[PDB]
């Protein structure tokens, strides 16, 4: 679909059978979802926004579906104000930019 | 043009008729750059990205040109690790997302 940024690029997700909103962002590298309960083995990490660092649990290969595509990486898992669906899942469902 | 997301995407932005390398940024609802002196008075502002809040220093009316498109907005300037373009002028030189 084309969506418009006059307002903040929310979708549905839907995770672990849970459905959530999160924010289609460009200048996220990786996808980092709020604190949560994901299987299997994760790695530490430490990643930095503006105003610094947080410490999340890196976990590879999660399926999650955004509008319906099947997508599937490493999400971080951490003390995130919002979920953030970045590059890395971003290029898996096609979504470019444009003007 | 139409940007693909398997890299970062950065623009070439000039601004005070000096050339910047930006971050076309549609999680960030605002436009920060690293520190530099632009004209006029600036009232203050908090943001908060994933790691916290930082104070900066906002600028109204600024012009920057974004792949030949001038733009004319508000500009924060502060501590941040790259120079992003936000939402704000996303939307002035009619950028969307499309998947
Ligand atoms: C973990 C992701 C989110 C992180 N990117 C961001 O935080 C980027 C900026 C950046 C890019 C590259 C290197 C450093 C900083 C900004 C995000 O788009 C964030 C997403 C967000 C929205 C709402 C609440 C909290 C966070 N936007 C954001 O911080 O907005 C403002 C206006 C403060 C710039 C990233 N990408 C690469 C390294 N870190």
């Amino acid at each position: 679909p084309q969506i418009t940024l006059w307002q903040r690029p929310l979708v549905t997700i839907k995770i672990g059978g849970q459905l959530k909103e999160a924010l289609l962002d460009t200048g996220a590298d990786d996808t980092i979802l709020e604190e949560m309960s994901l299987p299997g083995r994760w790695k530490p990490k430490m990643v930095g926004g503006i105003g610094g660092f947080i410490k999340v649990r890196q976990y590879d290969q999660i399926l999650i579906e955004i509008c319906g595509h099947k997508a599937i990486g490493t999400v971080l898992v951490g003390p995130t104000p919002i979920n953030i669906i970045g590059r890395n899942l971003l290029t898996q469902i096609g979504c470019t930019l444009n003007f």
